[PDB]
């Protein structure tokens, strides 16, 4: 059933004793020191000035637009303005306002700075509470404002597709353009047709605003004017230049292997502009010796293009401490690893080990609320410098800052349809990204954007990011598309804001079809509706799924997670010899790149047990990144919450023994992989090491590979996740795996004879030798897993391993039975 659904099933019923009740608490509010201090603050917003013209236009028109600038007040104001309208004029009960978030803090967060402006509690029957997917705040029935992800109104369609007890929805931070933000966009625009009550308010920021009026139909718009005090802009060559930057030489020896060999893109029209690049740049660099010092150009030559450099950061950071006037520093980053790097480069250092420093991590899977003391102000004297992502461009704002440092990189997922590659890497920023980062630097007085992007850069950023839907992987929008019944696949995307190509759909639905999520119909399979209930990638979905199905989850949880992100191994130049015997060493007898990061995992944690020196010995002499094990790990945890929710485990743990019967059982963990990894299968050449592909004719094994040099399979068959291109196609990590794996979690299975042998045929491809039998038990134990699926999504209860006549474990056991031959 759904948990998740109760403000939504309470109905909207106006009380005109409420609507009293409502506001006498309005002007008992109006004599509470802790209200009118919060109303001081609230005053200074340039939202406050324009509160009336806002409310006269939302109570006039159904669809509205409120443009403003960045900190002018949208997400915490104009939902009370609502509110309080309706309030004064006595009609207080008939306010029920969502307001959806992108991310599950900015709906806690908010609510709870909503909360504490109102002089209230957050939840428990007050004006303002939250509803993520799993927790919840609610605030009363009626006269009250609901801050939620999108991810929960997506749900709510599922139950209630006319949310008719909502009087008024706001969408917010739609400039960001996340799919599901798009795609509700075009939900809630065909909703207005059946709700004459229902208003809707779109919240962007000030760039392009226009556009979604237009989708809208030209729909009215208003913009919230600010001031930004004017910002001094610095390029590398001028930060170079004022700190006398020198890199380091016995830092940066024994550098780090990439590109290629740890598996990156190289899409298209990247390699256009940068053939640009570096065409353009010995003119460049001749003109820039003769306006900057030998020594700078000489630094500047020698910068790597793939990397943030965190020590310039570091040192720009100490320059500014010491050498510019107060003011907050805010330093932008492209994820979590350069996060936590720079934190502990900056305190390693005994200057900012003081109590003349705050020094605060910023980032969205950061924990409780932003209440980390972010907001808050620094006496004179001590400095707070905040280490964020691009969260901060646009969702938070500081008031204090007036130094800016862009690293210049932000983090995009990309696809490649005509090779059929998905990657997430550090791209440069747009123009308008490096814009709005430097605006925040002018909120209260002059400022200073320090750029670490040469000039050159500079002029060759693409002048936008492009939005999500253009550059994603479409599977898990499209399970969403059809558990909501809102039609053909291709159809509804096309009506999109900005719709994507047709190739990356015909892609998805190809691979949903190939996963058995879609039927050749292209309706949902009982194993889609549970792929659906799962906010990742479907392939990632099934085998997570699976995993606690057949009670391996850790090593699963463990390999879904480097396949979501990466693998922890690294690579040392000049170091990649000994650094493959150590691979090859952790991968034992496996033949799996896979369970090599499951065999260094595990050893990991228990080298941690025994303490920092044995843990940090092993990260070195097996070239392990500590930091993306614990990332890892903490992935392994959101996997597991997230089966919690769909009713799969019955623990919040990886390591939960129940769900771990099987977790050393290599077949078992192999039948797995193989079904989140499937159709991408390769037949072993018998006796250079090369296998055929269905795509790809005959290709080779990456280097990094534990199965590179390997000649002693013992079985014809592999999987691989990442295959790419350069010279010739090579694949990245691969698993050698049994036909019978492949059988069940594989594709349509038919049967030949002739005279002299019995084959099966996966795909019709995939063709080996076993008994006709065999082939009837799978078709039938497929079945039967179909009912198991079906029948537990009505209510879904994990499957228990301890009981032995159960019709699950009858079912489960005798396809574990048959997966280990
Ligand atoms: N948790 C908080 N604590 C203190 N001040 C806050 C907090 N959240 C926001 N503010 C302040 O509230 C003001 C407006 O913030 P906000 O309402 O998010 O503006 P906005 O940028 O127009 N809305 P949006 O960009 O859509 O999130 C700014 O001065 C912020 O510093």
């Amino acid at each position: 059933i759904d948990r998740d659904t109760e403000y939504l099933l309470q109905e909207n019923e106006p009380n005109l004793s409420l609507d009293q009740h409502l506001l006498e608490d309005l002007q008992r509010k109006k004599t509470d020191p802790r209200y009118i201090e919060m109303q001081r603050f609230r005053k200074k917003l340039p939202s406050y000035g324009m509160q009336k013209e806002l409310v006269n236009l939302i109570n006039n028109h159904q669809v509205t637009v409120i443009s403003g600038e960045t900190g002018c007040g949208k997400t915490t104001q104009v939902t009370q303005f609502i509110l309080d309208n309706y309030i004064e004029r006595g009609k207080g009960s008939a306010c029920r306002i969502v307001c959806t978030q992108p991310r599950r803090i900015s709906a806690i967060s908010v609510a709870e700075r909503v909360a504490t402006e109102r002089a209230e509690s957050c939840g428990n029957g007050n004006s303002t509470g939250y509803q993520i997917r799993l927790q919840s705040r609610l605030p009363r029935k009626q006269g009250s404002i609901l801050y939620c992800t999108t991810g929960i109104i997506l749900q709510w369609l599922q139950s209630d597709s006319r949310l008719s007890s909502v009087s008024h929805i706001v969408l917010d931070e739609i400039h960001e353009r996340n799919l599901q933000s798009d795609v509700l966009m075009t939900v809630i625009k065909d909703l207005l047709h059946f709700r004459s009550d229902l208003k809707v308010i779109l919240m962007s920021a000030t760039l392009n605003a226009e556009k979604f009026s237009e989708y809208f139909g030209n729909c009215p718009m208003i913009h919230i004017p600010g001031f930004t005090f004017p910002v001094v802009e610095y390029l590398l060559e001028d930060i170079i230049e004022k700190i006398r930057y020198v890199p380091d030489q016995k830092e940066h020896r024994s550098q780090f292997k990439r590109g290629f060999m740890q598996g990156h893109v190289n899409r298209q029209e990247k390699e256009e502009k940068e053939a640009i690049y570096k065409e353009r740049w010995p003119a460049y660099i001749k003109e820039l010796r003769t306006r900057y010092s030998a020594s700078t150009v000489d630094v500047l030559q020698m910068m790597d293009d793939d990397k943030v450099d965190l020590n310039l950061i570091a040192a720009l950071i100490r320059y500014i401490v010491l050498e510019e006037e107060d003011g907050a520093i805010l330093v932008f980053l492209p994820g979590w690893d350069n996060i936590s790097t720079l934190h502990d480069l900056l305190m390693s250092q005994v200057m900012f080990k003081s109590d003349k420093f705050l020094i605060i991590p910023l980032h969205s899977l950061m924990p409780t609320v932003n209440q980390t003391q972010v907001f808050k102000k620094t006496p004179p004297g001590v400095r707070k410098i905040v280490i964020a992502t691009n969260i901060a461009e646009t969702s938070i704002t500081i008031d204090d800052v007036v130094y800016v440092i862009d690293g210049g990189k932000i983090k995009e997922t990309h696809f490649d349809t005509q090779n059929n590659i998905s990657t997430m890497s550090a791209e440069w920023v747009s123009k308008a990204n490096a814009k709005q980062r430097k605006g925040r630097a002018g909120r209260v007085q002059p400022g200073h954007c320090y750029h670490l992007y040469n000039g050159l850069r500079a002029s060759l950023l693409d002048d936008y990011q492009l939005p999500e839907i253009l550059r994603t992987p479409l599977e898990e929008l499209c399970l969403q598309i059809k558990i909501l019944r809102l039609g053909g696949i291709a159809y509804f995307l096309s009506r999109l804001m900005d719709p994507p190509s047709n190739e990356a759909v015909v892609l998805s639905i190809k691979h949903l079809m190939e996963l058995s999520a879609l039927d050749k119909q292209e309706e949902l399979t009982p194993l889609g509706v549970h792929l659906a209930r799962l906010p990742v990638e479907p392939h990632i979905g099934k085998m997570i799924l699976f995993g606690a199905l057949f009670c391996c989850l850790d090593p699963v949880l463990t390999i879904a997670a480097s396949l979501s992100f990466k693998d922890p191994f690294v690579i040392p130049l000049g170091k990649e010899k000994i650094a493959d015997a150590r691979r090859k060493e952790l991968a034992k007898e496996t033949r799996s790149d896979h369970l090599t990061v499951v065999n260094a995992f595990e050893g990991w944690e228990e080298a941690k047990r025994r303490g920092f020196r044995y843990e940090k010995d092993y990260c070195w002499e097996y070239f392990l990144s500590s930091n993306t094990l614990q990332m890892l790990h903490n992935m392994k945890g959101q996997f597991a919450e997230h089966l919690l929710g769909a009713g799969f485990v019955s623990s919040r743990s990886p390591k939960d023994p129940k769900a771990n019967i099987n977790s050393d059982n290599e077949k078992i963990i192999k039948a797995v992989i193989c079904a989140g990894l499937y159709p991408k299968v390769a037949k072993i050449r018998l006796n250079m090491v090369k296998v055929h592909t269905k795509s790809d004719g005959l290709v080779s094994i990456h280097p990094k590979s534990v199965n590179v040099e390997q000649t002693d399979f013992h079985y014809n068959w592999l999987i691989y996740h990442l295959k790419m291109r350069t010279s010739s196609i090579y694949l990245y990590d691969c698993t050698e795996v049994s036909p019978y794996c492949l059988l069940f979690f594989g594709g349509d299975i038919s049967i030949q004879k002739d005279k002299d042998q019995e084959i099966i045929a996966v795909d019709e491809w995939i063709v080996f030798q076993s008994p006709e039998r065999i082939a009837h038990l799978v078709k039938g134990l497929r079945k039967e897993l179909d009912s198991l699926l079906q029948e537990k999504i009505e209510s879904p209860h994990p499957v228990d391993w301890d009981d032995t006549k159960s019709r699950d474990c009858a079912v489960l056991s005798a396809i574990l039975d048959l997966i280990k031959t």
